[PDB]
């Protein structure tokens, strides 16, 4: 069979790994992006201000990883939004909507028991490397 | 590179979006289906009767989304079953089994802290558009 | 369109199914592996010793499923690590690192409310059937 391209995506514009994972893996045309917390890329510390600020930073981090792979938010096809508190659903929704301005991904959003570093939100994503033709 | 097909799947036979997501995204041949709660498509209210009734409605909803994409349950390759209570595992298993009557998908099933709308179960799925040849 | 290969992966070297799922599904070149607990393949009982021993057994189980599909850990592109306790993150990380000795997968790791069988850890994975060419 054909040898499919598998590339580790890595950018200093997103946080360093806090463990045994890659920021994202591109395989064939699919990009699996690791769960992102609202961590500042330079410090690796959660940004202050709680879930809204954290959600913004997490999505900014995903954006930088997408850019490293020659993609943007239009390439995302599935997202998972993990919350520390289900009462934050509406607030996070309003943040998320600002990044996906068409062809909204499939998703799931729900509350887990706890995230690393005491994070209030973690977002995972799957993207597909372009070009994509959307009818 | 080739421009891959990316299509938003949308049917009025499944619940309207309660937020910034598509019911499903078809990209190349893979269909990412959003997490479905046991919501009535017409009202958008959770069906009464608790987890068993909700599980049935959620799977019915996935079925309608699959149909919109020219697929059925035989096309599902991976499911995720999110529970509000791990004690409901056996009950949900018995519901789920009635929809997948061969070539059972890969899966994960476990308890989360909370689902949207106070749901007792949420099911996500990945399918692949046919034809599929199963040896 | 072409008829894509869909194959159920099954090995007696990994635990029997405790419900309506396949150990893994290969579709085209992507392998979706079901969530694995730290269950002994012969008995179907969780191994003693808590999360570290369970994590080792779960990863051993994934390894046997990969082998059945003609793959190994180098083929894994995304993992999900579900914990019963976020305080176990560092311990599980140290176990996991021993299995992935290059080209680390994308991942997400976090605490859920409860796993089947009172498990302390469950690991899901996505792999891509080789050959893969890593630059």
């Amino acid at each position: 069979m054909s040898s499919l391209v598998r590339r580790i995506i890595s950018t200093a514009k997103a946080p360093a790994a806090i463990g045994p994972y890659s920021q994202a893996v591109l395989v064939d045309r699919t990009i699996y992006i690791s769960g992102q917390l609202g961590m500042d890329p330079a410090s690796g510390q959660l940004v202050p201000g709680g879930v809204v600020e954290e959600a913004k930073q997490a999505l900014t981090n995903i954006g930088e990883i997408l850019k490293a792979a020659g993609c943007d938010f239009t390439n995302v096809v599935k997202a998972t939004v993990l919350l520390a508190d289900i009462n934050d659903f509406s607030a996070v929704n309003d943040v998320y909507k600002q990044y996906f301005q068409s062809s909204f991904p499939a998703w799931a959003a729900y509350q887990v028991a706890a995230l690393p570093k005491g994070g209030r939100v973690e977002i995972e994503a799957i993207a597909v490397q372009g070009p994509l033709t959307t009818a």
